[PDB]
């Protein structure tokens, strides 16, 4: 079939601001319904501009996404679906308009040697800064790399340890931060962040990477995000700086991983046993 990367795009709730408003905050709540009825109440704006108008949101989907699944509207949903401004927010006038849940990952990763050219393909990137996430992806095409949890802390984060709640993307709720448990020395400057690995329970690769050409570890060794996947740092996944949400904490959840049918081996399966 189709090859994809699993990536922290596939999961999330497409939607279009219709219409700005105006007078609206940084975290002002949103709710989704379902036939009007309250599924989720954590959805937040995440940027106005001078005036307050809408300029993006984010909205947790693993409610949204088990009822869809039960009622069998996933992942198109439709017109049972409304979002919503909390009613204590100051703003006026915004109209949100809820598409379907996304399930293309939006990436396919080939030979690390190409890679940079798709990390940085505009349609990607567009979706990063929609969703307000970092790109980070899986390294390897495939369901496998569904797998894979993403877990990234920033030098301001890191430094209040397990105080820091980390919200879980794009399925919503928090987890504490384990970067001051699993690092011995933590991000050096504004523009490093500590970056952990997980698959099926375990830490795979911890690093700090900076999103900052010219920065390095204590060993004068390269740590600038695109450079150190381009050169191989990671059996695992592959990043890039561009877009990198400045001062971004947060888990990513990577989905949307598809095998082309004809490219999986025995081998695969074995690694996919668990």
């Amino acid at each position: 079939d189709t090859a994809k990367n699993s990536s922290p795009i596939a999961g999330n709730i497409e939607y279009t601001i219709s219409t700005p408003g105006s007078n609206y905050a940084v975290g002002d709540k949103i709710t989704v319904k379902y036939v009007s009825d309250d599924i989720e109440t954590e959805g937040k704006i995440t940027e106005v501009d001078a005036d307050g108008k809408i300029k993006k949101i984010n909205i947790p989907t693993a409610k949204i996404i088990a009822k869809a699944k039960e009622v069998g509207e996933y992942p198109t949903l439709g017109s049972n679906w409304t979002a919503e401004i909390s009613s204590s927010s100051s703003g006026l006038a915004a109209v949100i308009t809820l598409g379907k849940i996304i399930t293309d990952s939006g990436i396919l990763l080939a030979e690390i040697e190409n890679a940079e050219a798709a990390m940085t393909a505009v349609d990607f990137q567009a979706n990063l800064k929609k969703y307000g996430i970092p790109g980070v992806v899986a390294l390897y095409p495939g369901e496998l790399g569904d797998k894979i949890e993403i877990e990234i802390v920033s030098k301001a984060d890191y430094a209040k340890g397990a105080s820091a709640l980390l919200p879980i993307y794009p399925g919503g709720g928090t987890r504490a931060s384990t970067a001051k448990a699993v690092f011995g020395y933590g991000p050096q400057t504004d523009s490093q962040y500590a970056i952990i690995v997980r698959r099926n329970d375990a830490i795979v690769q911890s690093v700090v990477l900076s999103t900052k050409r010219g920065g390095k570890d204590i060993y004068d060794s390269n740590i600038y995000i695109d450079d150190f996947f381009a050169k191989g740092g990671s059996e695992y996944i592959f990043a890039t700086a561009q877009n990198w949400p400045e001062g971004f904490s947060g888990i990513l959840t990577l989905s949307g991983g598809l095998s082309s049918n004809a490219e999986v081996t025995a081998g695969d399966l074995m690694e996919a046993w668990d």
